[PDB]
């Protein structure tokens, strides 16, 4: 929705300034891993960290930041995919949720949303 | 090729040692920039800032990291792409480096290759 894209936009970029400078970044912000999971944090995301909500909510968020269709459908394949795989583990949960994040941004998803085909 | 996977593999592992640990990164380096670029880099992709050297170069990687043929062009169209956008402008050429890999991989072009799979 228009609502929440300007309010994911506005958290991409907070994000942007609060986190640490760490070398070799890309200047995109929308290709790192550590922006995306910091904004995605921030709408909720990983607020509880019992895997089939975090699967809701990455599935809700798709819909939103993404408007066609067909890609909405593969960021909720892909969503359930990685959840399902890198929550498997004895890692920590905010850890889980970096590579949640990772896995989707590898998956290309990130390329499919509307704050990169609209920078 | 196996031949040439296996050495990348081999760089893969050791761009993962020698890289500095910093905040928030997956565990898995193939969804890492960093890991991608210094990999890249190795196999002598930016060795010569030259545009188009390195698109060159980009294009003939994606033939020996990927198998499939659609994905083989569908990397090489992605690879021309971002060469030819993240070149521009006053950036360093390590820097430009760097954001054509972050372009490839917020592409999609990473989940396509051999070593992901
Ligand atoms: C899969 C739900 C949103 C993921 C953000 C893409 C990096
Ligand atoms: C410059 C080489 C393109 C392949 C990078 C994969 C992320």
């Amino acid at each position: 929705d228009n609502k929440e894209l300007k309010i994911i936009r506005k958290d991409v970029a907070e994000c942007l300034r609060t986190l640490p400078k760490c070398g070799n970044q890309p200047d995109d912000p929308l290709a790192r891993v550590d922006v995306w999971h910091c904004a995605m944090a921030k709408r909720g995301v990983y607020d509880n960290p019992d895997p089939a909500v975090i699967k809701e909510r990455s599935m809700k968020m798709c819909t939103k930041i993404i408007t066609d269709p067909a890609n909405v459908e593969n960021c909720k394949k892909v969503a359930s995919r990685c959840v399902d795989r890198e929550t498997q583990g004895p890692k920590s949960n905010r850890q889980k949720a970096v590579n949640i994040i990772g896995c989707a941004l590898r998956a290309g998803v990130a390329e499919t949303t509307v704050l990169a085909r609209k920078k």
